[PDB]
Protein backbone atom coordinates (compact mmCIF):
# COMPACT_ATOMS: atom_id res chain seq x y z
CA UNK A 1 0.00 0.00 0.00
CA UNK A 2 1.14 3.57 -0.82
CA UNK A 3 -0.90 6.53 0.48
CA UNK A 4 -1.71 9.56 -1.67
CA UNK A 5 -3.65 12.81 -1.70
CA UNK A 6 -4.24 15.49 -4.33
CA UNK A 7 -5.50 19.06 -4.61
CA UNK A 8 -6.33 21.15 -7.64
CA UNK A 9 -5.01 24.73 -7.74
CA UNK A 10 -6.61 26.41 -10.74
CA UNK A 11 -5.85 24.07 -13.70
CA UNK A 12 -2.81 22.60 -11.88
CA UNK A 13 -2.76 19.54 -9.69
CA UNK A 14 -0.63 18.94 -6.62
CA UNK A 15 -0.23 15.36 -5.47
CA UNK A 16 1.60 13.99 -2.47
CA UNK A 17 2.37 10.29 -2.48
CA UNK A 18 4.39 7.56 -0.83
CA UNK A 19 6.72 5.86 -3.27
CA UNK A 20 10.01 5.46 -5.05
CA UNK A 21 10.78 8.65 -7.01
CA UNK A 22 13.05 6.72 -9.41
CA UNK A 23 9.95 4.87 -10.70
CA UNK A 24 7.98 8.08 -11.49
CA UNK A 25 6.90 8.59 -15.10
CA UNK A 26 6.63 12.40 -14.85
CA UNK A 27 8.42 14.52 -17.45
CA UNK A 28 10.90 15.67 -14.76
CA UNK A 29 12.18 14.21 -11.51
CA UNK A 30 14.16 16.37 -9.06
CA UNK A 31 17.37 15.24 -7.42
CA UNK A 32 18.48 16.57 -4.07
CA UNK A 33 22.14 16.84 -4.95
CA UNK A 34 25.34 18.19 -3.43
CA UNK A 35 27.16 21.19 -4.89
CA UNK A 36 29.83 18.98 -6.44
CA UNK A 37 27.24 16.91 -8.31
CA UNK A 38 29.00 13.76 -7.08
CA UNK A 39 27.02 10.61 -6.26
CA UNK A 40 26.10 10.05 -2.61
CA UNK A 41 23.62 8.04 -0.57
CA UNK A 42 19.97 8.70 0.14
CA UNK A 43 17.62 9.72 -2.66
CA UNK A 44 20.60 11.02 -4.69
CA UNK A 45 22.10 7.51 -4.45
CA UNK A 46 18.88 5.82 -5.58
CA UNK A 47 18.64 8.27 -8.55
CA UNK A 48 22.21 7.49 -9.66
CA UNK A 49 21.63 3.73 -9.39
CA UNK A 50 18.37 3.86 -11.37
CA UNK A 51 19.75 6.38 -13.92
CA UNK A 52 22.90 4.34 -14.77
CA UNK A 53 26.55 5.64 -14.92
CA UNK A 54 25.82 8.11 -17.75
CA UNK A 55 24.22 10.44 -15.21
CA UNK A 56 27.40 11.02 -13.18
CA UNK A 57 29.43 11.55 -16.38
CA UNK A 58 26.82 14.03 -17.65
CA UNK A 59 26.84 15.94 -14.36
CA UNK A 60 30.62 16.13 -14.22
CA UNK A 61 30.77 17.30 -17.89
CA UNK A 62 28.37 20.11 -16.98
CA UNK A 63 30.44 21.03 -13.91
CA UNK A 64 33.65 21.20 -15.97
CA UNK A 65 32.00 23.12 -18.84
CA UNK A 66 29.05 25.45 -18.08
CA UNK A 67 29.91 25.71 -14.34
CA UNK A 68 33.71 25.97 -14.94
CA UNK A 69 34.52 23.77 -11.94
CA UNK A 70 32.31 25.74 -9.55
CA UNK A 71 29.91 24.10 -7.08
CA UNK A 72 26.17 24.34 -7.87
CA UNK A 73 25.10 27.05 -5.37
CA UNK A 74 22.48 26.29 -2.70
CA UNK A 75 18.98 26.84 -4.13
CA UNK A 76 20.03 26.84 -7.77
CA UNK A 77 19.28 24.12 -10.32
CA UNK A 78 20.66 22.45 -13.39
CA UNK A 79 19.00 20.04 -15.81
CA UNK A 80 20.21 16.78 -17.41
CA UNK A 81 18.63 13.88 -19.27
CA UNK A 82 16.86 11.16 -17.35
CA UNK A 83 19.00 8.45 -18.93
CA UNK A 84 17.68 5.12 -17.58
CA UNK A 85 15.10 6.81 -15.33
CA UNK A 86 11.53 6.78 -16.66
CA UNK A 87 11.51 10.59 -16.76
CA UNK A 88 12.66 12.75 -19.66
CA UNK A 89 14.82 15.02 -17.45
CA UNK A 90 16.39 15.29 -14.02
CA UNK A 91 16.63 18.73 -12.40
CA UNK A 92 19.47 18.73 -9.86
CA UNK A 93 19.23 21.11 -6.92
CA UNK A 94 21.21 21.76 -3.73
CA UNK A 95 19.24 22.23 -0.55
CA UNK A 96 20.60 24.20 2.44
CA UNK A 97 22.53 22.32 5.15
CA UNK A 98 20.53 22.90 8.37
CA UNK A 99 21.79 25.92 10.34
CA UNK A 100 24.79 26.69 8.10
CA UNK A 101 23.09 30.00 7.21
CA UNK A 102 20.20 30.43 9.69
CA UNK A 103 18.58 33.69 8.46
CA UNK A 104 18.89 32.65 4.74
CA UNK A 105 18.05 28.95 4.84
CA UNK A 106 14.25 29.20 4.57
CA UNK A 107 14.62 31.42 1.48
CA UNK A 108 17.28 29.06 0.04
CA UNK A 109 15.18 25.92 0.43
CA UNK A 110 12.25 27.78 -1.20
CA UNK A 111 14.56 28.71 -4.13
CA UNK A 112 15.04 24.99 -4.92
CA UNK A 113 11.33 24.63 -5.62
CA UNK A 114 10.82 27.99 -7.32
CA UNK A 115 13.81 27.61 -9.66
CA UNK A 116 12.79 24.05 -10.55
CA UNK A 117 9.16 25.03 -11.27
CA UNK A 118 10.29 28.03 -13.37
CA UNK A 119 12.45 25.69 -15.46
CA UNK A 120 9.47 23.34 -16.01
CA UNK A 121 7.49 26.39 -17.24
CA UNK A 122 10.26 27.54 -19.62
CA UNK A 123 10.88 24.10 -21.12
CA UNK A 124 7.09 23.64 -21.60
CA UNK A 125 7.05 20.44 -19.64
CA UNK A 126 3.90 19.69 -17.68
CA UNK A 127 4.79 17.22 -14.92
CA UNK A 128 7.50 17.17 -12.20
CA UNK A 129 8.19 15.07 -9.09
CA UNK A 130 10.04 16.35 -6.00
CA UNK A 131 11.51 14.31 -3.14
CA UNK A 132 11.95 15.86 0.36
CA UNK A 133 14.90 18.23 -0.14
CA UNK A 134 17.47 18.75 2.65
CA UNK A 135 15.74 16.38 5.14
CA UNK A 136 18.32 13.61 4.61
CA UNK A 137 21.93 14.01 5.79
CA UNK A 138 21.47 17.80 5.49
CA UNK A 139 19.24 17.61 8.63
CA UNK A 140 16.53 20.17 7.88
CA UNK A 141 13.69 19.27 10.26
CA UNK A 142 10.91 17.61 8.27
CA UNK A 143 8.09 19.64 9.93
CA UNK A 144 9.73 22.91 8.84
CA UNK A 145 10.97 21.70 5.43
CA UNK A 146 7.52 20.28 4.55
CA UNK A 147 5.88 23.67 5.29
CA UNK A 148 8.40 25.55 3.13
CA UNK A 149 8.07 23.05 0.25
CA UNK A 150 4.27 23.10 0.25
CA UNK A 151 3.94 26.89 0.77
CA UNK A 152 6.36 27.52 -2.10
CA UNK A 153 4.71 25.02 -4.47
CA UNK A 154 1.12 26.17 -3.74
CA UNK A 155 2.23 29.81 -4.14
CA UNK A 156 3.74 29.02 -7.55
CA UNK A 157 0.72 27.04 -8.79
CA UNK A 158 -1.65 29.83 -7.71
CA UNK A 159 0.31 32.26 -9.86
CA UNK A 160 1.32 30.08 -12.85
CA UNK A 161 0.11 27.35 -15.20
CA UNK A 162 2.45 24.36 -14.83
CA UNK A 163 0.51 21.08 -14.90
CA UNK A 164 1.05 18.30 -12.36
CA UNK A 165 3.46 18.66 -9.42
CA UNK A 166 4.03 15.57 -7.28
CA UNK A 167 5.96 15.24 -4.03
CA UNK A 168 7.06 11.65 -3.81
CA UNK A 169 8.20 10.46 -0.38
CA UNK A 170 9.87 7.11 0.36
CA UNK A 171 8.88 7.51 4.08
CA UNK A 172 5.33 6.99 5.36
CA UNK A 173 6.42 9.19 8.30
CA UNK A 174 7.42 12.08 5.97
CA UNK A 175 4.17 11.43 4.08
CA UNK A 176 2.09 11.67 7.30
CA UNK A 177 3.67 15.07 8.09
CA UNK A 178 3.11 16.36 4.53
CA UNK A 179 -0.55 15.22 4.59
CA UNK A 180 -1.37 17.17 7.76
CA UNK A 181 0.63 20.21 6.64
CA UNK A 182 -1.04 20.29 3.22
CA UNK A 183 -4.47 19.92 4.83
CA UNK A 184 -3.65 22.75 7.21
CA UNK A 185 -2.41 24.98 4.37
CA UNK A 186 -5.47 24.26 2.22
CA UNK A 187 -7.84 25.32 5.05
CA UNK A 188 -6.09 28.71 5.20
CA UNK A 189 -6.71 29.50 1.50
CL1 LIG B 1 23.25 33.57 8.07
Amino acid sequence: FQASMKHNINDNTLEIVVGDITKETTNVIVNAANGSLLGGGGVDGAIHHAAGPELLKACQEMRNNELNGEELPTGEVIITSGFQLPSRFIIHTVGPIWNQTPDLQEELLANCYRNALELVKVKKLSSISFPSISTGVYGYPIHEAAAIALQTIIQFLQENDVGLVKVVLFSERDYSIYQEKLKYLIEKI
